[PDB]
């Protein structure tokens, strides 16, 4: 039977991972792509450096068409190649706004990134706060550092939001997506989140809960592993961000693996691409909120994280007389919510 | 009763300058910018770093909308956010044109500039030369330095002008406005004005007093204190320069004032932005004559001089829905003229 | 007159408003007088250059001596603030056996040794204790650590994984009293301990120091003992990079504000002998040892942070050129943070 679901691909890709890792640079799950098109025909998606004739590339090099793993379940392969506008919106978000909500700047003492969204503790005093990323909002250095909007007091004017509570490094597969992804023993996640909670004196009048350049949005939508490829892949999706303003795009892979220098696997949840030849994001999108746009009139619904600027790592080259394209990878919604026992407002 | 002369808000500047100083980048007056349109209510201008929300800053840090200066006048605050074109006019500039006149290429052993406009000495022998800029027409090391254009021999082929004669780079506050524009002692206006007269040599003929792209232009207007704000500022001027050709913009602000890093107070005379988001002026462009725009038919006249591009000092960044404008900073020419003791020529 | 570390560090407390607005370091000790250590008990205030009196305001000019809350007065001191061997070779990994001052070399930087240590409670897992800058890199809490080299970087074998670690601890926890006027207030603890893996080899792992010898208990450092008890004493130290090396303590309590106004406390200062620098560059975390007195055993009396080489150097006026110094933190107070007992 052919796979349906993401662990049929995920399990598949697993199966065979040495084989696709032997003469790749990484691996995903997704529908077959022809000539920059997206199909409805499940496989995994192989990355390499090139593109070259067959004629040109030894046997051990020739990728099977099919791979097939336990259980009869069978997919194909498919090899890719691997290699701030001035608006209202944009002036508003940098700090001509009354109040404060999605898509707003926020700098810390050495960076900067766009705020996530407003959340409250589950459990606890359920202090109410907002949720961002793990690189920006709090420098390694010190773990517990003070937030500012738009700017520290030693680059200009800005008023104090709160310090850093509880925030996530990295996070076992297992745990993640509850199944093994890997044989490598050391197999981690990014899950790039972290909460800070308002601060004491800041005035909570100000806050706003309605997402510029979208409007109003439904509940989290929690991404089942269970669900059919195409509920998820293939959708078109918006964005919200500081340097970016309104986003649109589309995803194409999801669960990426890749390697580092040391050997160590890292997984990405979310590849994204950006629409009409424009790059979906850019530098100081960190906290941007990955919404999927609404359908026969149904409220749009945040379904993950964009992780950060993708510009430093590499590009998607199209073989269909046209250039690369920009990709970028994303952190799943839900799982991080779980994870920090937080619930969007 | 609402201030209408460049003198009251230049009262009203210093009056309160340490108000204004503690938490600006620079001050000065004019008309009130709405939306990127200038208004017709006069205003004191002060820049800041970045724009941001009245509910974000501290009870010390929000500028008044008002303030009153001696006998009653009193004035609003405008706050304002601070941070080679191939044609035929350039190419003829540049050495190929059969005349040398104003908006000419003037190098020097070192830089380049473009010549600012023939003059005559008041006094003396009745000397005729031109008007530029300090800074390119003499080296900091050689009081007299040599003139070439369109290129020193050194660099190309070019014919030798004339020698740098006298110059000014600061004036005192006092001397040049006749009012204390601050209270600053150490406060100093850059003139940056030098006179180079013409080589006994040189052949007088090929001198033309026509401006390229514009035509001929009248008597150095001069700017009253007491004249109404809307007769310089708001108004249309042109510029020919070497680089950028023939660019047109418009005043928006005057007597800006600037405080450097050991805390030394400059003035600049003339603050004009380019029209149709183009710069008014690129690098190289020094010297350029600012000619205010003919009205209803009456000849243009010159008002001022380009001290220069602005590229390496800063922009402003306007809020509404575009990204940041060139400025450039402008000397007036009568009181340089004046102080210089030179007479504009209009006529062959 | 003072006689404690107690009361310098109140009367320097109560009245750190006028000494922090034209200086850049203050501290405790003894009054330096033509470069050498004198008997008398000051609080020692860096400045960018030493002028003379004459040509300077009485506003810049700082009073001599202080009062504090209790009668205490104390002086002012003005200062102003500005190899291949036989041992180097073995401890660099030819030799047999590992110990302190060994090289540790991670998958970015290489540090020293610090000291094997055991946890108090627990497993017990036996271990040593290092710095943070160079044993965590926190884009990877959990790092390995390898001797001399790491695989990608050369032969090495795998020591262990960082477990517990502290980079910047409350002043009143660490000292028990508060020693500043404000509240972000922090010190520099930077003291990790990584335990030995299961699988390694602890037939190889010696209490002895090369170069120095047998070592008795850390002597822990007590507020309220005489500053003679630990200033103007001799220590030294043993370096991957610098080998053995004597030195002489100047300063205690050395506070420091970074550009973004946030205070930190350096415990103690020490100098090089002779002209001749303390340390160089990846001798961090090596220990520091009294010496030996009327034949007692040398006991470490701290950790070295690491090189000042990029912080500065210590300016001396008397016909000699600047003499680099050496931060370090109170070995005492660490272990008990981090409940480990050195072996
Ligand atoms: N390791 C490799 N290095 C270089 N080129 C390779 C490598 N492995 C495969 N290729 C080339 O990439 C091709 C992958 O084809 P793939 O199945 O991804 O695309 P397709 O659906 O046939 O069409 P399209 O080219 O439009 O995407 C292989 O046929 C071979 O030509
Ligand atoms: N020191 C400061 N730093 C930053 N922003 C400031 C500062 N002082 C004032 N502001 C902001 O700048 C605004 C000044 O507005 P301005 O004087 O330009 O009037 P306006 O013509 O009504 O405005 P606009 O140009 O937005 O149409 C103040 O209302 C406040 O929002
Ligand atoms: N803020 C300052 N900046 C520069 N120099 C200063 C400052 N304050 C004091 N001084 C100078 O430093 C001197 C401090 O001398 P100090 O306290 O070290 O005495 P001393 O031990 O007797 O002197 P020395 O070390 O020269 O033998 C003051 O007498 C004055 O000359």
């Amino acid at each position: 039977q052919q796979a349906n679901s993401l662990l049929d691909l995920m399990t598949i890709r697993a199966f065979h991972s040495k084989i696709l890792r032997r003469f790749s640079l990484g691996t995903a799950v997704g529908f077959r792509i022809r000539k920059g098109d997206l199909t409805d025909i499940p496989a995994i998606l192989v990355f390499v450096a090139r593109k070259v004739h067959k004629k040109w590339l030894n046997p051990a090099q020739c990728l099977p068409a099919i791979l097939e793993g336990p259980g009869g379940v069978w997919c194909d392969v498919d090899v890719v190649e691997f290699s701030q506008m001035f608006s209202e919106l944009v002036d508003k978000l940098c700090g001509s706004d009354e109040c404060i909500g999605s898509g707003s700047q926020v700098a810390s003492h050495e960076t900067f990134g766009t705020l996530g969204a407003i959340v409250k503790r589950r459990t606890g005093n359920k202090q109410v706060g907002f949720l961002t990323n793990r690189h920006v909002a709090v420098d390694l250095d010190y773990p517990n550092q003070k937030m500012f909007h738009p700017l520290p007091p030693n680059l200009g004017p800005g008023v104090y939001l709160g310090a850093v509570e509880r925030a996530t490094s990295f996070i076992t597969d297992d745990v993640w997506y509850g199944i093994y992804a890997g044989t490598n023993p050391e197999t981690f996640v990014r899950a790039d989140g972290a909460f800070i909670p308002f601060a004491d004196d800041f005035d909570i009048s100000t806050v706003t809960t309605v997402v510029r350049g979208v409007g109003d949005i439904g509940d989290v939508k929690v991404i089942d592993l269970q669900c059919p490829l195409n509920s998820l892949i293939g959708r078109q999706v918006c964005k919200v961000g500081r340097s970016s303003g309104h986003t649109t795009g589309t995803v194409m892979a999801y669960a990426l693996e890749y390697n580092d220098e040391k050997g160590i696997c890292f997984f990405t949840d979310i590849l994204v691409v950006g629409e009409n030849r424009q790059t979906f994001d850019l530098e100081g999108d960190s906290g941007s909120l990955i919404i999927l746009t609404s359908q026969d009139g149904e409220k749009p619904r945040p379904i993950g994280i964009i992780w950060g600027g993708t510009a430093n790592r590499g590009r998607l080259k199209l073989t269909s007389d046209h250039g690369p394209e920009n990709w970028t990878s994303g952190v799943d919604l839900g799982r991080l919510l779980d994870r920090l026992e937080l619930d969007i407002i």
